[PDB]
């Protein structure tokens, strides 16, 4: 091949690391082809270095991924390139093709493919373009003064190359998928001595390059932060390779002080985005945890991941799926049970993981049930762990970013199986024209379970929590926002016999037009009385509920269509109720909303809801609910 003998990497060596006396000899005597020679000798009988991104005793290849393995061979990258290889090949003009192709996203394909076909075209071509790529990508500089003098040629192209092959942002990936690709060809013949010192050479220039270039902030910062352990966890026997890994270190351990409230909760109040940064500081302290680096991190960045992954449990229904709050489409039970498992590995004395990862055959559940989040804004009502269960997720929270919506108040509700209020959800991530109209459609606040004025947007969205009360027979929360200006929505909601809701909305303050009290229904058959208030879903047996409102005189009651979405471009439809006050002058409007879970409709009771204290009630409130016939007073004292 065209791969030669870089003695130059003997330099970047720890060459007292254990298993290199051979190496450190020869070197030390000249006779650096020997010397590289017995460095590959030690790879291959190394020992103490995984990764989580592979097992070596499992290796598998997908149907695409054996395509783009194929393709490789045939210098086709997941466009063909020619025989000799063009790495600027541009038909058209893509920049993001461009950065793309630096990805490599077929070397490790056609190392799933030498392994589990065992022919070494793969492996034989793989290192012909892996040195080709070195060659014709090399990392250069040019003055920007001379820059604009230079004429278009071999010299300026390369300059300009730096920008596509050299970004971070392929860099970075680089890093990590070559400790695949590594692992993947080691045995190979093609794997030559010479071969295996260009590898470490360009491997270490690539984590230079990123402790030179980290990005100022993001999620970027976090995945070069996590790669960096990855190059110094899996090549400790570089000098450097401690401080690579203290780099990464440092930098997750900051960030994650900056973006998880005290009580777990990631600071985009998004399921999704929660979930996605547990698993970016996961798998950093896993390359780390498997090669005996854990002690590395500080117990603070430990115990904030553990709270992270506590929080999520929490908040998920007990079919292993999340509410679809802000930007968050559903991750399924497939996808979380690899989650759990792999968590459970790094925190291997938490028994609710453990649970959790086994599905109950190990370990043990919280020794509570409902459960509060008052930094994040996370309120849990539950009355069990399991499939059975009712479970209720109000979302009450400070200022969010991005993803988060004008929804305080709003809430999702599971009973025994099924999600009988889901949230309207995300549907357009990213777009513009009428899809940027769907988004923001499924951002209003009057497609959320909550209170508007005249079905405008939240002008503030700041929940204070006025109560929070988890224990026993009759357990409270009791949240309040300023909504709009002098308007007060203070929404009470009570978890009544480990059974059913109440739900208390009272609106105060000056403001005049119409309150909007809004329920965004399941899908599906749902029967409604206009003269009582009532709705009654009719769904086959097992997950039903029926709720009805107890408003003023006067209160009317409005359906529109509306739209329920779990995964992005997906989304069908679902009832939109209003329960509607005109408020005219100072007084306060208030409604009672019962809200009841029965496995079969037509079980479901009959309800009466009264205020007892007639006006609004700044430090206090008293009602009185029947369930057929039978009474029950719920209130508290502020
Ligand atoms: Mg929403």
């Amino acid at each position: 091949g065209s791969q030669e003998l870089k003695s130059e990497v003997f330099s970047l060596l720890n060459l007292d690391y254990p298993g290199l006396e051979k190496v450190k000899a020869l070197h030390q005597e000249g006779k650096d082809e020997d010397a590289a020679k017995a460095l590959l000798d030690y790879y291959r009988a190394r020992t103490n270095v995984k990764t989580p991104d592979i097992n070596l005793k499992k290796i598998t290849i997908g149907k695409e991924e054996q395509q783009w393995a194929d393709d490789g061979l045939k210098h086709t990258f997941f466009y063909n390139y020619g025989e000799d290889i063009n790495w600027q090949y541009w038909p058209v003009k893509d920049n993001e093709l461009r950065w793309q192709l630096h990805r490599h996203k077929w070397f490790t394909p056609m190392g799933k493919a030498y392994r589990v076909s065992g022919d070494e075209k793969y492996a034989k071509e793989w290192a012909y373009q892996y040195i080709d790529w070195i060659k014709k990508n090399p990392l250069v500089k040019m003055d920007k003064k001379e820059y604009e003098l230079v004429s278009d040629g071999k010299i300026k192209g390369e300059v300009e190359n730096v920008r596509f092959a050299w970004r971070p942002l392929e860099v970075s990936n680089r890093l990590q998928d070559q400790t695949t690709q590594f692992q993947l060809f080691l045995p190979s013949p093609s794997f030559t001595p010479d071969f295996l010192t260009e590898f470490l050479v360009n491997y270490h220039k690539h984590a230079v390059h990123i402790l030179a270039n980290y990005s100022d902030q993001g999620n970027h910062l976090l995945f070069e932060a996590q790669r960096m352990i990855y190059a110094g966890a899996f090549f400790p026997e570089f000098k450097e390779a401690p401080a690579w890994r203290k780099s990464g270190i440092d930098i997750l351990n900051r960030e994650v002080n900056v973006q998880v409230y005290n009580d777990g909760g990631q600071f985009e109040l998004d399921p999704h985005y929660h979930l996605a940064a547990i698993n970016i500081f996961c798998k950093a302290l896993g390359i780390a945890d498997v090669n005996g680096f854990r002690n590395e991190f500080p117990q603070e960045y430990l115990d904030t991941i553990e709270k992270m992954i506590m929080f999520y449990a929490n908040i998920s229904f007990p079919d292993y799926t999340n509410p679809c709050f802000s930007d968050a489409k559903i991750t399924e039970k497939k996808e979380m049970l690899k989650n759990y498992r792999a968590w459970s590995k790094l925190f291997p004395k938490n028994e609710t993981i453990k649970y959790l990862a086994t599905d109950g055959k190990e370990g043990a559940l919280p020794d509570y049930m409902s459960k509060g989040f008052l930094k994040s804004g996370f309120f849990v009502f539950r009355n069990s762990w399991g499939m059975d269960a009712t479970q209720m997720v109000v979302k009450a929270g400070p200022k969010g970013f991005w993803h988060c919506q004008p929804d305080n108040g709003t809430f999702e509700m599971w009973f025994n199986g099924k999600n009988l209020f889901p949230d309207s959800g995300s549907y357009v991530y990213a777009g513009e024209g009428e899809v940027m109209e769907q988004r923001n459609w499924h951002r209003q606040t009057s497609v959320h379970n909550t209170v508007t004025l005249d079905n405008k947007n939240l002008e503030t969205t700041e929940s204070v929590t006025k109560l929070w009360q988890p224990e026993g027979n009759i357990q409270t929360l009791v949240t309040e926002n300023p909504s709009y200006k002098n308007f007060k929505h203070r929404r009470s909601v009570f978890f009544v016999d480990n059974t059913y809701f109440v739900i208390v909305d009272e609106v105060s303050g000056s403001a005049k037009g119409s309150v909007n009290l809004h329920y965004q229904m399941p899908k599906g058959e749902i029967a409604n009385s206009r003269e009582d208030m009532t709705f009654l879903t009719q769904f086959e047996d097992g997950s039903n509920m029926k709720l009805q409102c107890f408003g003023p005189e006067g209160m009317s009651m409005k359906k529109e269509p509306g739209w329920c979405s779990t995964a992005y471009r997906k989304r069908y439809k679902r009832m939109n109720v209003s329960f509607n006050v005109k408020k005219d002058n100072e007084n306060a409007v208030r409604y009672i909303t019962v809200i009841y879970p029965v496995k079969k409709s037509a079980d479901a009771p009959k309800f009466d809801a009264k205020f007892k204290n007639k006006t609004f009630d700044e430090n206090g409130l008293e009602i009185e609910v029947k369930v057929n016939g039978k009474k029950q007073s719920l209130k508290y004292k502020l």
